[PDB]
């Protein structure tokens, strides 16, 4: 074998800042050091081993082991991401062999707050999880080139040269608001806890810009300490998490009805005795003390018979075709590694009971972030615009999907479900008027207590998704608006 030899080595690369979009920091690069070691050099220094081994916090006979039986091989690690203080520590020691790598890991300031949304790396400084992964080209940069001049035995003689300097990543601004973030964690967490309930989801979404204001599920891990780690801490139930809607889609049905030119609010539909026989089938409401309810008692009392009845006048693909246009079982196009789109099933011919069911929302299966997106689009006037994790400067266009007198009519009648009697009361928000629906999710692979929602129920902001695992939702979407609208300074209505 040849007496010299010109070899390479890769130059990592400084991994791109990631911070909420005030500029705080959610993802960091650290310096780091890593040992690498030529175990034909190593061989000659066996008294230094013990005291090397120390250094390393690697037991003294595993570590001799360890370079034994690679004693026929030029490179092995020794170590990865050491302290800069550690490092200069062991090089200090003069080990013939022993060679270090300049690497940079990550540190996630806010830890389990925006574990889900931001994610992680793996070893390698790869992104494995949430933005990390989402963004990781944008983030990771290039790495670089350095010439090293090696003799027979694997020795570096010199470094000769660096052939490509390393491109740091870039720098990513989230849309996400830490301090919306913080309390949307807090009050989540508080809820699980005091209702006993295990897990969790809420989401907050800026209705005019299409941006992800928070995004938290329980449980939640320590990105920074993933040692312990249960894989239920680390589902982004958010964005995974799919379930059959129920009541809270019933509010795109009515959007069909307006949109039909056959109903207006004030219309009177008999659900009495609270059920209806269609064929062998019956459709059976929640509460059944109803005669005449006006198009808004069809919300409030959450009446399957109601809706139903209607669905049957305007037809099934109406309300279908209001479902898809807001985003309902359809792709968000957010690039997140295990996003789920759901099912929006499409028939030629809609019997009666699949009508009933898309109608009242059991034939459709979503995600929380698909349900908040659709609440956006009515929200903001009935013109949706697309999802987006990272801040917004210029807001796009966006498509109305629902006539802006139709959303506004359907605002109204949501703005009553929470705030008439008989209505929603633990969903109303402390110094504002809120507008949203309860729903009984059945989970697809189970029940779920959603609430969906936007305020202030007369110029809407924001839109917001509960999800509580096995009501209960409605008091934590009561918080976390009242909080996230005065975060944002919106003038109490």
């Amino acid at each position: 074998d040849p007496a010299r030899s010109v070899r390479h080595i890769a130059i990592p690369a400084h991994r791109g800042l990631i911070t909420d979009r005030n500029g705080e920091p959610l993802a960091v690069s650290t310096p780091v050091t890593t040992l690498w070691a030529n175990p034909k050099e190593l061989m000659t220094a066996k008294e230094r081993w013990p005291q090397l081994a120390a250094a390393l916090g690697q037991d003294t006979k595993l570590f001799a082991d360890r370079i034994e039986q690679n004693a026929e091989r030029e490179f092995i690690y020794l170590v990865r991401g050491l302290t800069p203080e550690q490092g200069e520590g062991v090089i200090a020691l003069k080990v013939p062999g022993v060679y270090s790598i300049e690497e940079f890991r990550r540190f996630y300031p806010a830890g389990e707050v925006v574990a889900h949304a931001v994610g992680f790396t793996d070893v390698d400084d790869r992104g494995r999880e949430g933005i990390e992964l989402a963004f990781d080209e944008w983030l990771a940069g290039v790495p670089g080139k350095r010439q090293v001049l090696k003799d027979r035995r694997g020795r570096v003689i010199k470094d000769v040269q660096v052939t490509k300097n390393a491109k740091p990543g870039k720098t990513l601004a989230l849309s996400i608001d830490l301090r919306l973030q913080y309390l949307a964690h807090r009050e989540l967490r508080n809820a699980l806890l005091e209702n006993g309930a295990k897990a969790g989801s809420l989401v907050i979404m800026d209705v005019k810009t299409g941006e992800i204001l928070a995004m938290t599920n329980q449980p939640t891990y320590n990105p920074n300490n993933r040692r312990n780690l249960q894989p239920a801490a680390m589902r982004n139930r958010a964005m995974i998490d799919v379930f059959e809607p129920g009541s809270t889609v019933k509010p795109f049905s009515m959007s069909a009805a307006l949109a039909s030119g056959r109903w207006k609010p004030s219309d009177i539909v008999d659900v009495y005795p609270g059920t209806l026989q269609i064929g062998r089938y019956t459709i059976r409401d929640v509460s059944r003390n109803s005669r005449q309810l006006d198009l808004t008692g069809i919300l409030i009392k959450s009446s399957n018979v109601g809706i139903s009845k209607i669905a049957f006048d305007i037809g099934a693909e109406s309300i279908y075709s209001v479902m898809q246009q807001v985003g309902l079982g359809q792709d968000t196009g957010l690039g997140f590694p295990g996003e789920r789109v759901g099912n929006l099933p499409n028939h030629r011919k809609w019997p009666k009971a699949e009508t009933a069911t898309l109608a009242y929302g059991y034939g459709l299966s979503v995600t929380a972030i698909q349900l908040a997106h659709a609440y956006a689009a009515l929200a903001n006037d009935g013109k949706s615009v697309p999802l987006s994790m990272t801040r917004v400067d210029r807001v796009p266009d966006g498509v109305q999907v629902i006539s802006p007198e139709v959303a506004s009519t359907v605002q109204g009648m949501l703005q009553q479900v929470v705030e008439a009697q008989g209505g929603v009361f633990r969903a109303q928000v402390p110094g504002y008027h809120a507008a949203g629906k309860s729903g009984t999710a059945r989970k697809v692979s189970a029940y779920r207590s959603l609430f969906a929602g936007f305020a202030p129920a007369t110029d809407p902001r924001i839109a917001m998704v509960v999800v509580i695992d096995e009501l209960v939702s409605a008091p934590v979407f009561s918080k976390v608006m009242a909080g996230a609208l005065r975060l944002m300074n919106v003038p109490p209505d």
